[PDB]
């Protein structure tokens, strides 16, 4: 009939009301997002004189821990990160509210997919691309800091956002899937269109996943629609093997769930089950980008910066994050010193 005193819903989530003032402190304008975990609201911290994001958190056990899991990565980072130069999101304050907790986040602009929408799913250029690039590069050289080790195990478009709708910073946001380098413990790990190699294969991960999924991301920023957009894990596996061919046989003779995609034949060689698809490595990323033919659909054809030499650098920086081989994958180090960047 009644739930946390009328507080909240049959759902455990808190009934945001325009215009209340928590703690006599935050002043809540609106619902700016929500999900599973519970809802994000915009408000006004009347103490520091600064706009908000406030994450409340379901009035759930399962979705409590789970965020308290996510405080201790974001103060870690806190830690390794004042001056805040390495592009993720400040938590600055976290509080209990008629038993929900309150994580108070500095107040971004629009993610990157809001902005792929705005742009009718057509891309932007290769410029604020690069941008993009660099601090997703330097970013994940930040997580790769030898005392955290955090794998984002869920970077995608709409969990990186513009700092200010003006300017080109970015943060990335959500770590609700992140955990530190351990032991294996999961398996069904990252969005399916960013899903790694190594994860559909059912073998050991580490910090190289994030590093694919920045290559998806950001040809899918350039072109606008994802690189890899399987309705299913085998359609996921056929679209990257489209695009990078049959994966090394040192590879597959690993792999748990080969098979799943893959086919041992007689003699110790690899192919494809039948399920439709190009065959192996004829989709290539060089006509994907339109390195020749003036970028993708031709659009970017006399665009200041999208020469032909310029296409083969960003396409070269590509390829090596979607190495198959996680241990040979680009690393954040080298990739910031790939000539792209130059
Ligand atoms: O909660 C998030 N995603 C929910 C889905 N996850 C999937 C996997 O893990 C479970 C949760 N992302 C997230 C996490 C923490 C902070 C934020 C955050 C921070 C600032 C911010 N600013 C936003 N929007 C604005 O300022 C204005 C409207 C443009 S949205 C937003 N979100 C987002």
């Amino acid at each position: 009939k009644v739930y946390n005193d009328g507080y909240d819903d049959d759902n455990y989530d808190y009934i945001v009301k325009n215009g209340e003032k928590w703690m006599d402190r935050y002043e809540i304008d609106s619902l700016i997002g929500k999900g599973s975990f519970g809802q994000v609201v915009k408000a006004y911290d009347r103490v520091e004189q600064e706009w908000v994001a406030i994450k409340i958190i379901k009035n759930k056990k399962a979705f409590l821990n789970q965020a308290q899991i996510e405080v201790r990565l974001l103060e870690l980072m806190n830690k390794h990160d004042t001056e805040m130069k390495y592009y993720i999101v400040h938590l600055k304050r976290h509080f209990m509210f008629r038993n929900h907790l309150c994580l108070v986040f500095e107040m971004l602009s629009y993610n990157l997919y809001d902005l792929l929408r705005n742009t009718n799913f057509r891309g932007v250029s290769l410029n604020l691309t690069r941008k993009f690039a660099q601090q997703m590069c330097t970013a994940l050289l930040f997580l790769a800091t030898p005392e955290l080790s955090i794998i984002h195990c869920d970077l995608k478009p709409e969990n990186i956002l513009l700092c200010n709708p003006k300017r080109s910073a970015i943060k990335i946001v959500d770590f609700g899937s992140s955990c530190q380098l351990g032991q294996r413990i999961y398996q069904y790990i990252q969005s399916r269109f960013y899903r790694s190699p190594e994860v559909l294969l059912g073998m050991p991960y580490d910090l190289a996943i994030d590093m694919w999924s920045l290559g998806c991301i950001l040809v899918e920023m350039h072109t606008g629609e994802p690189l890899f957009s399987g309705a299913n894990e085998v359609d996921q596996m056929n679209k990257i093997v489209e695009v990078l061919g049959i994966p090394p046989a040192h590879i597959l003779d690993q792999a748990p769930k080969a098979r799943k995609f893959f086919e041992k034949l007689p003699d110790g060689t690899w192919n494809l089950k039948k399920t439709e698809y190009k065959p192996p490595g004829t989709r290539k990323l060089h006509n994907i980008l339109g390195v020749e033919t003036g970028g993708p659909g031709g659009r970017r054809a006399g665009e200041s910066g999208h020469t032909v030499a310029d296409y083969l650098k960003f396409k070269d920086l590509i390829l090596r994050m979607l190495d198959y081989d996680p241990k040979t994958r680009i690393q954040p180090y080298y990739a910031l010193q790939h000539s792209f960047f130059k």
